[PDB]
């Protein structure tokens, strides 16, 4: 398989992190130094990493049995399918938030004998000591439903921690999976813009975020679909690096240079310290030009 | 160019009707002599139809400026990246639900300025006189929104219809947009019956149960509309295979319209009874008069 990139339009398709359309792309010298996305995370030629899924329908979801304690009400959690979790090996389910230091608010339906309005539940996931999903168990706040009840789980909104620790939402930070006990296992690498005056692109939706750090925005490495598509194709990377266009649709003309290392990112060169790819128009498609050497500089892009 | 599908696992990919993982397949003597779902339908040479988005983001979501009135509040719908939405383009919105006669009650958020539960409702969407999709608004009970507030909606689950005309929900049938829809399928004829791929959803006394029928995985639509692969037969003739042992589990034949059929054996489940986790791999262009091998139990 020759490798390739969608052939369609960046508008039409929706964020790796949230379940919502991209209506814009930024760079970040603040928040771009290095991220550790665990959603959106897949190689050039295939392989899934984090707790990536290949369908949005899994993404921001959680599934598990209520369990009732002393300390709280929460869910002993499993795959979205039903089927086990492994504790103590992927850093959660797959399609689990990657969202950290901030409070979840769902929505949670009974798989079982749904019947209406009393089996949705809505309820706070708080990321403090019982968040502990790599051990495969989080508490949740206001869950009303009864022990062993089979819950799927559908992220709402996002807000500042209950504790009070913080009061604004940052979308940069990814949660302590193992909480305070221990590093979680199988992490998608941290990832850094390799080249010469690069910058690793974001993908921006809009979402219900209180106070956040970039307002109602959550940035990904790569569109949703572009996951589905690498992990279809499985086509081998034979260059350091992807030289791709972003494209007007309708001419085909070039309106900026960007590179796709393996690790499943992509970097832009801003235009002298500019936004970079922020004012390029959102309708485009990336398409691959050749693979090119790490070192290939790209020709700035945007304004200045 | 060669015509292909995803190489993925159908228990990993989408329903196109609503945004839930795949763990099923049936066939219905009943409810498939004739289908025409507005969402999932796509040609094999990659040409969006209905109300199809390219991206399950868009699927099964409404977005409006809220109106007041005295028969009830409501929605001027917009295209959920919040462009103004035209009648006579389309049956309504792209990603517009397409389950007919049942209650919707779904989710709304405030796009702008979202302050937390108080700019999140939980609304009450009936397909009645004023479910006026394609025109471009629907009323909605139990908003209390503010006039001309931006609001983007997600479905929750759906029930039977609030005026009691039926006690159960069809997932089958499609809304009534008005007086622009993706065309009728039909079993083409010899046995061969639409394969309908099912996903669990909260449904208040389905007639499936907690089930919603479509014809493609969400996946495959956006496949086809990156791969535009001139159709070059009456049917591409699949293989479901198990992605392991690289053995063929069935025979199905995927038509132009961007559908699947196949026969099930002395009149049984199809392909109920295949595992979940296989993958469909095209083999080649056949014609309509290729005689697909039977699947499943009798
Ligand atoms: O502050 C971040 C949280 O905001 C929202 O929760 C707040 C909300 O539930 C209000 C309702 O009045 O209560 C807040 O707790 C207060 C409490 O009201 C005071 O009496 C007490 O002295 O202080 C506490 C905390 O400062 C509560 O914080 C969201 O629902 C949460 O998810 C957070 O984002």
């Amino acid at each position: 398989k020759p490798f390739s990139v969608p052939n369609l339009p960046l508008n039409t398709l929706s964020n790796s992190r949230v379940p919502s359309l991209i209506n814009a792309m930024m760079i970040s010298r603040d928040h771009g130094q290095m991220v550790q996305f665990q959603n959106g995370r897949v190689t050039l030629d295939g392989q899934l990493q984090g707790t990536t899924p290949t369908s949005l329908s899994q993404l921001c979801k959680i599934r598990g049995k209520v369990f009732h304690a002393s300390g709280g009400n929460g869910l002993n959690l499993t795959e979205l399918d039903g089927s086990a979790y492994h504790a103590f090996e992927s850093p959660a389910p797959i399609g689990f938030p990657d969202i950290g230091d901030c409070d979840w608010h769902m929505s949670a339906t009974a798989t079982n004998n749904f019947t209406g309005s009393s089996n949705e539940y809505q309820i706070l996931i708080k990321q403090e000591s019982a968040f502990a999903p790599h051990l495969g168990h989080v508490q949740a706040d206001n869950l009303s439903a009864g022990a062993n009840t089979d819950l799927i789980v559908s992220l709402s909104w996002i807000s500042p921690v209950s504790d009070q620790h913080r009061h604004d939402v940052d979308p940069w930070v990814i949660p302590r999976y193992g909480s305070s006990l221990t590093e979680a296992a199988q992490l998608a690498p941290p990832i850094y813009p390799p080249g010469f005056g690069e910058a690793i692109v974001f993908f921006m939706s809009d979402f219900p975020v209180v106070s956040g750090v970039n307002g109602m925005r959550i940035p990904c490495t790569l569109p949703q679909e572009y996951v589905a598509h690498f992990v279809n194709e499985q086509a081998p990377t034979r260059g350091e690096a992807a030289l791709l266009h972003y494209v007007d649709p309708d001419t085909h003309r070039n309106l900026g240079e960007f590179k796709m290392y393996p690790e499943g990112f992509m970097t832009c060169v801003p235009n002298s310290s500019g936004s970079g790819p922020q004012t390029l128009p959102i309708n485009g498609v990336f398409t691959f030009v050749s693979w090119v050497s790490r070192f290939y500089q790209l020709k700035p892009v945007g304004t200045a």
